[PDB]
């Protein structure tokens, strides 16, 4: 009830990296409208603004990495003050030149939430439940994005700085809600600095029993394992070097790279104008809504089989789903285009596939991600993750609007391909961690 209050402010950060991530998938349907329509000063500001924003996501991912050291709670404070000023300023719209470093610290923020928030999720709560919680953090994020998408609905422009002023009043919900009623650290980094006595308070907050005997035994294995790892100079660089260590950080990059292979939000956007049948441009904007509905309302299921099956199973079910989408979508759309058959297909098959890879893919992948990792390396080796993870988003983003552009049956193909692909990798090189101690991994023993 407690920890489902910390993380409702996670998910009020979650929030606003929703919000972000719909404002740009509108932000790219505008610029691609006029660009369509239209030609020099555009195209110049639209990838200027995309790149900046993109490096700064990756970068502001990095430097979360070494940020988070710091702090974790300290980092969530930074992220919605840097998203406060950053929406004034942008919301503004006065100035010319200060929108581009607005959009890059934009970026630095969203990263700097994507690498800090289920880190801060899984540490604040029980051992069991923090799945479930990583999924309430999942489920805010999508949550967000509807949000701002049915919010969306030259005065239209001012509602649009409307839209742009709206995340300042929420990081103001959350500085005032984080900063008034937890002022309070994750007991992991309050151990890690050497105090005991404040960790276990808070601990004893968190568990609401007078006994924190075995968690406190837990994180303090992690943190010997720390003091262990300062001896023998344990680093990134070092981790390439041991067999073990390079395997599981390979094992997780490669798995988000997969997570971000599936191609969601671009396969949504595109093929939501890509075949339009000459239906109404309202269906349209009916069918995104639907769509954003149906993450949602499927991301809850999520949180009922993360808190029942387990980790591997449901991402093992949700590639079933993804495969079973993509593969007819495939060889349909490699028979024929501007078909009916294709079209119908294309759609219902889309909604499987959001459905599925909502339910199954994305909260299983964010809190696997925090739990695989070990103590002895786990910030960077996370960190690094979600680096490979904005790499492969760029991947995806990009060529696969270009490869549109030029036909859907080489997209449709590899996505299933790669979807596949990381059935196969999940079911082979992945364990389950469920039940799994703070900073441990099934991979691995002790030293
Ligand atoms: C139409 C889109 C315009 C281009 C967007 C460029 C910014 C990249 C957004 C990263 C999306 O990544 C999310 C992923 O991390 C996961 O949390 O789930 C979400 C879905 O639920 C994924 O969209």
């Amino acid at each position: 009830s407690t920890s489902f209050k910390y993380v409702l402010s996670a998910c009020i950060a979650s929030f606003i990296f929703g919000y972000q991530v719909s404002v740009l998938n509108t932000i790219k349907n505008f610029i691609v409208v006029e660009f369509e329509w239209c030609c020099s000063n555009n195209t110049i500001q639209s990838s200027f603004l995309l790149a900046s924003v993109f490096i700064g996501a990756v970068l502001g991912c990095g430097f979360s990495g070494y940020l988070v050291q710091f702090g974790r709670r300290l980092s969530l404070l930074i992220i919605y003050n840097f998203f406060f000023l950053v929406s004034i300023l942008t919301s503004i719209t006065h100035h010319f030149h200060t929108i581009l470093f607005a959009r890059l610290l934009s970026g630095f923020g969203i990263g700097l939430v994507t690498v800090s928030v289920p880190m801060y999720i899984s540490e604040m709560t029980h051992k069991d439940k923090k799945g479930a919680y990583g999924v309430m953090h999942q489920l805010f994020i999508t949550f967000g994005i509807f949000v701002a998408v049915m919010l969306g609905l030259s005065f239209a422009k001012l509602w649009w700085r409307l839209m742009f002023l709206f995340p300042s009043v929420i990081s103001l919900i959350g500085i005032l809600a984080l900063v008034v009623f937890f002022k309070e650290e994750t007991p992991y980094f309050l151990f890690e600095k050497g105090r005991i006595e404040e960790s276990k308070n808070i601990l004893k907050k968190i568990y609401e029993t007078d006994n924190v005997d075995e968690p406190l035994n837990a994180i303090k294995e992690a943190v010997e394992q720390n003091e262990s790892a300062k001896k023998n100079s344990l680093s990134l660089l070092s981790a390439l070097k041991i067999p073990s260590y390079r395997y599981v950080i390979i094992l997780g990059c490669l798995l988000s790279g997969l997570q971000q292979f599936t191609g969601i939000n671009v396969l949504v956007s595109n093929s939501n104008e890509l075949y339009k049948e000459f239906l109404d441009s309202h269906l349209i904007t009916i069918l995104s809504v639907v769509m954003t509905a149906v993450n949602f309302l499927m991301t809850f299921p999520a949180i009922y089989i993360v808190e029942k099956l387990g980790r591997k199973t449901l991402l093992l079910w949700g590639c079933v789903g993804v495969l079973v989408a993509y593969l007819p979508t495939a060889i349909a759309n490699e028979i024929n285009r501007n078909s009916n058959f294709v079209k119908i297909l294309s759609i219902v098959a889309t909604f499987v596939m959001i459905i599925s890879f909502a339910v199954s893919y994305g909260p299983v992948l964010w809190i696997y991600l925090h739990e695989m990792f070990p103590s002895e390396i786990k910030d960077s080796a996370a960190s690094l993750a979600s680096l490979v993870n904005w790499v492969c988003a760029i991947i995806v983003v990009f060529p696969s609007d270009i490869i549109i552009k030029k036909s859907p049956s080489i997209l449709f193909i590899v996505f299933s391909v790669m979807s596949i692909l990381t059935f196969f990798f999940i079911f082979f090189f992945i364990k389950e961690t469920k039940g799994g101690e703070i900073g441990t991994s099934p991979y691995i023993t002790m030293e």
